């Protein structure tokens, strides 16, 4: 019982001005659990979407600005597809663009510009050994949704290049999923 | 956003024995309401299934025996499609089957023998003029999945000949459904 | 060396009697280990089949009836096919059929007739995060043939309706195999 | 229920040198059984492969030699097949090489020299006449794998040259089997 | 960034000498791991091969002899492809050849011949359950190229025929690669 | 052993302001070497790209803006090719824009506007005579690949319009470089 839909969520993120006078870019990362996007249900059903099973096959996420069109000390920096939870450090001013020369990497022009990227995450299954699935849409592994306990997606990290401005951003991430297993419970009442 | 399932519930009916040494029949009355199939949810969603809209497809009614083969004092009923909610009066030994005449009137063997029915119920929109709408898929109303308060559908009226044994059924009602309008609702935690 | 072939087993299951007026419905599991179908080799043979390397490709479950077709209070039950060992909790009398609504239901007529669920079985390789791979022969997982200590296979959940008459059934799991590479041992005498 | 299969078994064989001057043969026989091929099995399972019936098709010797390629007195040998248990009597030195002018005759170079014979045996089901049948994959005879009693099959005899050094072997037989109807036997545990 | 090359490592196996008359054999098993094969690199690079993922996709055995043609006391062993870290006990002189009748046996001709075997090795991801994949180009796992922990893959056992004379050999293990993501970091100096 | 891959470092570049009145131009040039793009690498490996040979086939150099678009006295400059190591004299107000008149010029649009050139290098082989070579994939010279003396290449020179305010850039040079003959060592641990 298929039941492809899309999931959306907001949330922010800000980088914080420096005084520091050498182009050094902030690194963080992003991660991605469906108990964010898709809340607990009521009753005999556990969840609120009424399914055993899930695979995600997309994720959007879009950097949408809060800064205006006129703010100065513009920046460049990258967001790279890391599908295996080892991300660079987290660093506040880091002396280059670690994700620069990613197979993936796309341009971050800042501050009042968007960015998206849409890509196929995949799961942590073993983060000590870190494999993971190529893509297939076919045999691509059906997760089961639990109750509290999801397994994070993982798939994205950033270099922001820090200004003497701060640079805000409104970050929604859209998971394109896919459900198996209509399992409603009705009871009496 | 349509998402097209089945919804299921059972539930039992009894003849109880006359005796009376004509043949009379049993008269009684079936509606169908997406309340006794779908429960409430939780939270800001107030159904378990997360949709706005719907519309009943077909809907199955399966008298389930519960006698047993060697059961004698055998009989004939009908079962007719009332899409109107004005059913014959509710009867316990009327001296003919109403529903015999009916141009939607089925055999019931009885009582120990299966008897299914699969047709499109209608809703009670207004039960002072008892308006209809002809089948048609592309041009049947779509309804709101209230919360505590969705209308009665209606289609089914039995007649069962009565016995000297108690005739016991275990009905099982199949809505064939169809939503629209997916809307669930994420709040943070 | 590829040797396809069948491994079958038998045992019982009753549902007890209830004096409970209402239709309830008893609840169980069932799992598949290869340790119960293929027993214990000899000598430097681990195994009475001399293979390395297993898959289970279907597995078929019958409900051989033990109970007369004279036996009354029949019922109607239901069969689902869980592949996640995360299985409705056991209960002695619910209120409601739980695999009913289930895509994978198939009707269990009660006492006196017979079932059979056949259906492509998936290991339990992480219970944490319960995944397993769709139906695909080619690119179906080898596991290994332990000694002692096989994974189990699981797949089917059942609901039967109780009864005033206790309701035996005698369970014939057969599982069609398929093994790789010979390895059998010869040692001097 | 055919398996066709392949079983080996590896031993050694020695021609002793001999103070003799002339040219003179050591003659020696080459029978087989599946009971050094097949060990005995486990518990209910009499043997280590699950089948009742079986037919060898084939089998291959191969002389593997044991000699240096520097090693002289060098000489020539012949490898005949005798399907009828009636052998050239066993010698250490005769005057020449009985099995030379025989239809089946294969030269053996010796001593450093490899010598395989590939054909199929027959079984002695009356010594006292001697019958076998011809080669005919569709109507050979299928023997049952007994449990501690088969029967032997026949098919080798060998003249080698003597020599003034020890000649040493490790003779390989591989049997190439047909098995039919599956019989495994699973009690309990 | 898909780069295709090939790595290789070379070291000694010698079968030591024994005063056993019998044919005994000398078991032994080999796994390979990228560690190995991949010194680590320096500073911000982890490993001299700047990638982030791998996949081994074949892997070239050869059994380069150390002693001279003229040696005597030869034999005849095997090479066996084991797929999942459960290999025959490692012995000294054992009274038969176990990797004989298995599917992947290669015979070894011993003492100065050259063996080869060029096979598709499988990870241990699980060594309590012993699971891979088959042989899929596409569908092939991507692991990480971890720092100092690389995951061990598996896929060959060997038996030597032991004899009166030491056995050396130089075995040259080529792994045929191919990584993923190059993941380069050029800090400034 | 080909592999072509993608090399990228950034830096700053400032425009001084002047009270000059008269348009004048500001002068410099540029350079390119792969040490600034390469780093040392560790052990018997003395670059982070084990190769031997390389030769670099384009080089992109983009102007990225740090100006607002607010920005007022806006210009007007150049950008040229200058394939020989002989540029235009560096100079802070020079009354005339050197660069305008060259088949290689490219308007640069001032302060807020992105400006990009992709070229193909050519290195400084001989300063005294200054010979290069014309573009030609399958002729372009093969350099070696130092430890710490690389060669530099040589191919842009600017000249920019003076303003009242500071006019910034973040400077991203990308070379896209073709290597040969890998050439990684692999001494044991």
């Amino acid at each position: 019982g298929i039941f492809n839909t899309r999931l959306s969520r907001t949330f922010g993120y800000t980088i914080k001005r420096t005084t520091v006078k050498t182009p050094s870019w902030a690194v963080d990362m992003m991660r991605f659990n469906i108990n964010d996007f898709l809340p607990p249900g009521g009753g005999s059903n556990p969840r609120s979407v009424p399914f055993e099973y899930y695979r995600i096959r997309k994720v959007k996420v879009e950097f949408w600005p809060c800064s205006p069109i006129t703010q100065g000390d513009r920046g460049v920096g990258s967001s790279a597809v890391i599908l295996d939870d080892n991300f660079v450090t987290k660093a506040t001013a880091l002396t280059y663009d670690p994700y620069v020369n990613y197979s993936s990497r796309h341009t971050i022009t800042q501050p009042f510009s968007y960015h998206s990227r849409y890509f196929t995450p995949k799961p942590v299954l073993d983060s000590t050994i870190d494999y993971f699935q190529p893509n297939n849409k076919r045999n691509q592994l059906w997760l089961r949704l639990q109750t509290a306990g999801n397994v994070d997606h993982v798939g994205l990290g950033t270099a922001f290049e820090n200004s003497i401005y701060d640079q805000e951003y409104n970050i929604r991430v859209t998971m394109y999923v896919q459900f198996r297993e209509f399992n409603l419970k009705d009871p009496p009442l």
